[PDB]
C-alpha cells in the first residue's frame, strides 16, 4: 500500500492543464490575440488568471460579466484553440518536468489513476496521446462531462467514483485556485503545484501539501517509493523516458561497454530521453547515429543489450561538448589517465558555458562521476579542472563557484570490457549494409475525406519507416563486456539517490582497498605467473591447470585476509571473487603485458601483493599463492623488465622491512621470498 | 554440466560446414565451376567428395595428386570462394534447420562452446557473423591454425584446450568422414549428422549418437532440456530468431492482441521469424506493415508490448492466404462464428495445397465455445470435398494435421478504426516534425586503410539515410489492441510443439479446464450481472463501484474456487490465480454491457450449469454457498422482473433443477427453502 504522509494511497487523480502540462501560458497567449482580432483588444490578464481551472462553459459567463452579454466568447476561444492545437502540432505539448517520472511512480505503487479537467474530451485526448501519458490512466474526465464544473466537487468526485475508490484515498493534483477548492471539497488528499498564479493564504491553507514545481514532488514522493533492486543480467531497461539528458564524456570501452547500461537503468521508473557520449573515433561515431543505437555483447548470455537513444558528439566540437555539459543532469568521466589534462580544458569550457546560461537545466548542480581504476582519479581531475577554470575564466571566484556547485563522485568499476577493434567494426558494417541493400530489394467506418488523409499518413511512414524494419533484428555490435553489474560511488548527490545499479559508499577508500588486493593484485600476479609460463593474455593462460588453481587459491588467500580486515564487506568479497574468476576465463583481449606493467611499485608494501601477505601473516592465514605471486614479480622484472637483480633485493628488502610484522617474520618472509625467486631460475 | 542420455558434458564443439551451414553444396557447385574455367574440366564427383572435411591446404595436396603438381588450385579455390561468398552476400548463410534452436539451449544449459572448421578464418568468422550465430562460441578453431587438419584431431583438441575443457566433456558435432575421425580421435562424444555422404558402417560405429538431419538432434535434446516456466508480465520475447514461420488466420482482439504474445514467447529459447496474420481491415493491414511491428496495450501495469515480425496479409488474397498454410507450422484460427462458414474455404484450399508441395501443422482453435472445434471442422470438411473432390485425400489431411480446441481466459479489445486515425494522424506530424531536424565523410581512423574509411563512409552513409526516419520507432508504438494480463492458454495435449511453448497449459481432457471456465469464469460473471441490472446499473464495470456488488464478487469466486478445488484438484494452482484474473478484468468493464451477459437466466439456472453445479458441489463437500444461493435467487428475479418470465414458472424450473441435482432428500428441501425466501426477500427491497 503507498503510503503518503501517513495516509493510505490508492488512487491518483490530476488536473491537465497548468498541472501536468504547461499549457495555460500558451493559452493566456492564444485567447489574447484571439481577442485582440475580434473585439479589438486583448483578454486583461485579471479575466485570464480569473478562468484558471473553469471549463469553456464557465469561462463564457464570466466574459459575459466584465466585456458584455454580446462578447463572442465562443468564435474567440475558437480561434485560440485552433492556434493552440496548431502551436502544439509545431512544438508538441510541453510537459511539466518531473510528470513521466511521478506517473511512473505512482503506476508501479499500484495506484488507480485518472485526469480530472475542465478542458473538453477532443482536447483533453489530443494532448494525452500527444504526450504520451494517455496510457498512465484508468479514467478521464472532461468539462464538457460535468453538469457543475470547478471549483464544484463533481469532476474530481467523478473522477474518484470511477476509479471505484473514495476521494479521500485519493490524491489529487492541482494548480488552480478554482481546481484546489473543487478537489478540496470533493476530499481528496490535495496536492498544490505553483502554475501561474502565485499562491494565496486561502489556497496554502486548505492544499494539504504544496510544492513550487512538479519536481519538488518528485523529490518528496521518493522517500514513500522504494529504490529498486541492483538490475539483473538480461533485465529490461524502464520504457517510459523523463526529460533528461546524461553525458558520458569519453566513449570508450567502459563508457560504452558499461556507463551506458547503469544510465540506461536510471532508478527502475523511467530512463533519461537523450544520452551524449563523446568520442574521437569518426566511424564508432557515425555508425551509432546511422543506427540510433549500439549494442553491448555479454558473451556468457550470448546476450545483446540495446542501448537506446545515444547521441554521439565529436569530442573536438566545441559546440556539441558545451550541448552536453548544458543539457546534462549527469555526467560520466570515462577518460584514461593519459587524457585527464588535455580533456580538462573541455570540461572547463564546459562547465563555464553552464555557469553562464539560463535554461533551466544549468539551475540543478551536475553529478560528475569520475571512472578510472587510479586511486586518486578524483583528485588528479580535479587539479587539472581547477587549473583550466582559473586560465579560462581568468576570475577565481567563478572557478571557485564551479568547483563547490557541482558533485564530484569517484567511483569503483569492476567490470572488464573490450571496444570492437576498428577493422572488426568495419567488416561489421561492410556484412550489415548488404542486409540492408537486400532488404532494399525485397521491399521494391471513415469519411472518404480522411480515409484519403490516412492513405497520405500510412504512405509517407511506410516510405520512411520501411528501409529500418530490418533493425528489428539488427544490432550495432560495440562492447564485448562481463557480467559484473554494480557500481559503486561515493555518497552525496541526491541524483545518485534512486539510481538503481549505484551503490552508495559513505567512504571509497574500503572498497578501492577491495579493488586494490582482491581484483587488481590477483590480476597483476596471474599476468606475471601467465607470462613466465609463455602466454600472452589472461584467457589463454586460464587453459593451464596449473595457472586456473594458482588464481582461484591466491583470490580465496586475499579475501579471508580481507573479511577480517573488513567483515562488513564480507558479500562484496564473495561477489566480487567469483566475479573475477569469470571474467578471468575467457579474457582473451586482456593482454598479460599491460596488467604486469610496472611489478616494482605494484611489489610495494602498501601495494597489491605485499599489504595481503603481512596481513594474512598478522592473522595466522596461508600465504603461500601470495609468496609465489610475489616471487613471480621480481622474476618478471628481472626477466622481462631488464631490472638488474641488485635493485630487484633492494627494492624486495625495502619493502619487507617496511611490512608490520615481527622480526622473525620479516626474516622468515625475505629468506622464503629469495628462495622462490632462486628456485624460479632453474 | 549437462546430462545427455546419461553422459554428462561440459562443452560443445561444432564442426560449420556440413554441419551447422549448408554450404559443402554450394562449395561443389562453386568448386565445380572454377574448375571449369581454369583447367577446362569440372572436378570430378569423388575429387570433391574426399575433400570434404579437409582444409585446403590438404584439399590441394590431394588435387595435385589426381590432376598433376603443378595445378592451379589455389587459383581455382579463391575463385570458388569468391563466387560462394557473392552468393553467401545476396541470399545469407543457409543455416541447417534447428541449429539456433540447439544452439541457444546448449548456451542456456551452460555449455561452453566452440567451432572447430577445416574453413579459413576470414571464411569462418564472416559465416558466423552473417548468420548471427557468432556470438554463441567462447573461441574459434580455424582449418589455417592447425599444422595438421582433419582426419587428425589436432583441431578438436585445439578446440577443448582453448575451451579450458577435456575433449571427452564436449559434444563434437559432425557430417563428413574426415571430420568424424578427427572429432572421435580426439575422444570427445560424436554426434554425426547426415550431410552430402551417405553414413558408411564405419561411421555408423565411430559416432555415439547419429541423427539424419539437426532437427532430429533437436527433439532428442528436448527430452533432456528443462521446459521454461509460464512468462511473466513485461517479460522480453527472446532474442534469437529461428526458421519457423507462424500464423494467425484472424488479426481481431483475440488474434492480435493474445495469440501473437504466446507465438512471440514460443519456447522462450527462440521465436518464429516471421509471424502472418490476416485480415479485411486495410488500414489495420496497412498500419502495421508501414511501423514493421505494433504493441499492445497492458492498461493495469502502462506497459506497451511491442511485438515484432509481424506480416499483415489480406484475407481475401489467395495466393497470401495460400502462403501461411504452406510456409507455417503452427496457425491459430482467431475468427469470429459468423465468419467460420465463409473462411472454411480459405482454410480448405491452404491445406489442399500444403500436402501437394511435410511435417504436420499444429492448427490451433480461438473461439469462445465449448465445442468450437466441431463448427470449424464441420465446414472445413464440407469445402474439401467440393474443392478436392476426394474423400482418400481429404481422410489423410483431417488425421494427419493436429486440431486442438483452447480455453482463453484473457480479455482484449481491437482498437477502432477513428482512434487509429487519430493515432496515426498524430504520429504521422511526429515523424514529418521529425524529418525537418534531419554526405557522412569517416577520416583519421587507425589501422584502417584511406580505402577502407571511403568504403565505410558510404556504408554509413546509405545506413544513416536508411535508418535515420526510422529513429523515432524507439519511443514509438502501434498502438492496436488494449488488452488484460491473463496470460495461460489452455490447449489439448496432443501436438509435439506445443510441449515446449512457455504460455501454453497442456491438458489432459479439455472438458475439465472447460468446466471450470463456465463455474468460475462465466458462472461468477452472469451472477454479477443480474446483481447490477437489480441494483440499477447498466455496466458490470460501473457496477464495481458499489462496495457491495465488488464484495460479492469476490465472495462468489472464492465459494466457487473452494469447490472446484475439491473436484478438480489438479487445477488448484490454476483455480486461484484465474479468480483474481477474473476480479482484475471485471474492475473496469466499462465496455461489456450487462443484458448480453444476463441473457437467458433460467438456461444458466439448470442442475447442470454455471450456477446450481457449483452449489450442490458445495453443499455435497459441507463448504459454504450463501453468496452462491443469493447468485441463484438474483437470476430468477432477473428472469421475472426484467424478461417478463412467470412467477409460476420459475418456481416451477427451481424445483425441478433442484430435484435433479444429486444431493440427499434433506439438503433439496433445505436448499429450495433457502433460495424460495431469497427470492422473497428481494421482492421486499
Ligand atoms: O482543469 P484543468 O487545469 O485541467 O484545465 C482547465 C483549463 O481548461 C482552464 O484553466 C482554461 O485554460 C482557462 O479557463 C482558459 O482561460
Ligand atoms: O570442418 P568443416 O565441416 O567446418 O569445414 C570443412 C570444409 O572446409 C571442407 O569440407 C571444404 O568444403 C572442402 O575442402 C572443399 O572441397
Ligand atoms: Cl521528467
Ligand atoms: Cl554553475
Ligand atoms: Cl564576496
Ligand atoms: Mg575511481
Amino acid at each position: 500500500v503507498l503510503i503518503f504522509h501517513g495516509k493510505p494511497v490508492h488512487g491518483a487523480i490530476f488536473a491537465m492543464d497548468g498541472t501536468m502540462f504547461d499549457t495555460e501560458r500558451l493559452r493566456f497567449q492564444t485567447l489574447q490575440q484571439a481577442s485582440q482580432e475580434l473585439i479589438g483588444q486583448e483578454f486583461s490578464h485579471e479575466y485570464l488568471m480569473q478562468c484558471l481551472g473553469l471549463s469553456a462553459t464557465t469561462a463564457e459567463k464570466l466574459a459575459q460579466r466584465l466585456y458584455g452579454v454580446d462578447v463572442p466568447y465562443k468564435e474567440i476561444r475558437k480561434r485560440a484553440d485552433e492556434m493552440e492545437l496548431e502551436h502544439i502540432r509545431k512544438h508538441g505539448v510541453p510537459i511539466k518536468k518531473g510528470l513521466v517520472q511521478v506517473l511512473e511512480r505512482l503506476r508501479k505503487s499500484g495506484l488507480r489513476m485518472a485526469v480530472a479537467t475542465s478542458s473538453r474530451r477532443a482536447i483533453a485526448e489530443e494532448y494525452l496521446i500527444n504526450a504520451n501519458v494517455y496510457k498512465f490512466f484508468d479514467v478521464i474526465t472532461c468539462g464538457d462531462e460535468v453538469e457543475q464544473g470547478k471549483p464544484h466537487p463533481e469532476i474530481f468526485l467523478k473522477a474518484a467514483s470511477q476509479l471505484h475508490l473514495d476521494a479521500n484515498q485519493c490524491l489529487m493534483f492541482e494548480d488552480s485556485e478554482n481546481g484546489l477548492t473543487s478537489a478540496h471539497t470533493s476530499k481528496g488528499l490535495t496536492i498544490l503545484l505553483k502554475d501561474i498564479k502565485e499562491p494565496n493564504d486561502e489556497m496554502l491553507e486548505k492544499a494539504h501539501f504544496y510544492y513550487d514545481q512538479m519536481y519538488d514532488f518528485l523529490t518528496d514522493l521518493d522517500q514513500f517509493i522504494p529504490v529498486m533492486d541492483m538490475p539483473e543480467m538480461q533485465e529490461p531497461f524502464p520504457q517510459s523516458l523523463n526529460q533528461l539528458t546524461v553525458g558520458i564524456h569519453g566513449f570508450g570501452a567502459i563508457g560504452g561497454g558499461y556507463i551506458a547500461q547503469i544510465l540506461s537503468h536510471w532508478d527502475g521508473y523511467t530512463k533519461p530521453k537523450r544520452i551524449i557520449a563523446s568520442t574521437r573515433n569518426s566511424l564508432f561515431r557515425e555508425a551509432v547515429n546511422a543506427f540510433g543505437t549500439y549494442s553491448i555483447r555479454y558473451g556468457q548470455f550470448s546476450y545483446d543489450e540495446r542501448i537506446e537513444n545515444m547521441s554521439i558528439v565529436d569530442s573536438d566540437n566545441e559546440q556539441q561538448m558545451l550541448e552536453m555539459y548544458t543539457h546534462s543532469s549527469l555526467i560520466a568521466l570515462c577518460l584514461p589517465e593519459q587524457a585527464i589534462e588535455s580533456e580538462s580544458k573541455i570540461i572547463a569550457k564546459g562547465l563555464y558555458a553552464r555557469f553562464n546560461s539560463q535554461l533551466e537545466t544549468c539551475i540543478e548542480p551536475l553529478t560528475f562521476l569520475i571512472i578510472l581504476n587510479k586511486v586518486g582519479a578524483k583528485y588528479l581531475v580535479m587539479k587539472h579542472l581547477k587549473e583550466a577554470l582559473l586560465e579560462l575564466t581568468n576570475d577565481e571566484d567563478v572557478t571557485e563557484h564551479i568547483l563547490k556547485e557541482h558533485y564530484f563522485c569517484d567511483t569503483v568499476v569492476n567490470r572488464m570490457v573490450s571496444k570492437l577493434s576498428n577493422q572488426n567494426l568495419y567488416r561489421q558494417l561492410r556484412i550489415k549494409h548488404n542486409f540492408l541493400e537486400q532488404h532494399l530489394e525485397d521491399v521494391e467506418k471513415l469519411t472518404p475525406d480522411q480515409l484519403n488523409q490516412a492513405s497520405i499518413y500510412v504512405d509517407n511512414m511506410r516510405r520512411n519507416f520501411q528501409p529500418g524494419h530490418i533493425l528489428q533484428s539488427m544490432d550495432l555490435i560495440l562492447f564485448h563486456s562481463e557480467t559484473d553489474m554494480p557500481i559503486y560511488v561515493e555518497k552525496g548527490s541526491p541524483l545518485l539517490e534512486k539510481l538503481r545499479q549505484v551503490v552508495l559508499v559513505d567512504q571509497i577508500t574500503d572498497i578501492q582497498l577491495i579493488k586494490n588486493r582482491l581484483w587488481n593484485g590477483v590480476h597483476a600476479m596471474l599476468a606475471w605467473y601467465a607470462s613466465l609460463m609463455g602466454y600472452e593474455s589472461i584467457g589463454v593462460a586460464m587453459g593451464d591447470h596449473l595457472v586456473k588453481a594458482f588464481a582461484e587459491n591466491l583470490i580465496a588467500e586475499v579475501k579471508q585476509g580481507l573479511a577480517i580486515v573488513l567483515p562488513n564487506y564480507a558479500k562484496d568479497l564473495d561477489r566480487m571473487s567469483q566475479s573475477f574468476l569469470d571474467s578471468c576465463e575467457y579474457a582473451f583481449k586482456d593482454p598479460c603485458q599491460r596488467v604486469a606493467r610496472d611489478p616494482l611499485r605494484k611489489l610495494n608494501h602498501n601495494e597489491r601483493v605485499m599489504a595481503s601477505i603481512a596481513v594474512n601473516i598478522r592473522h595466522d592465514l596461508p600465504y603461500k599463492n601470495l609468496l609465489k605471486g610475489a616471487a613471480l614479480g621480481y622474476a618478471y622484472a628481472i626477466q622481462f623488465l631488464e631490472i638488474e637483480e641488485t635493485k630487484a633485493v633492494e627494492h624486495l628488502q625495502q619493502q619487507i622491512q617496511n611490512l608490520d610484522l615481527s622480526t622473525a617474520q620479516r626474516r622468515q618472509l625475505e629468506a622464503e621470498l629469495v628462495q622462490l625467486i632462486q628456485y624460479l631460475f632453474s
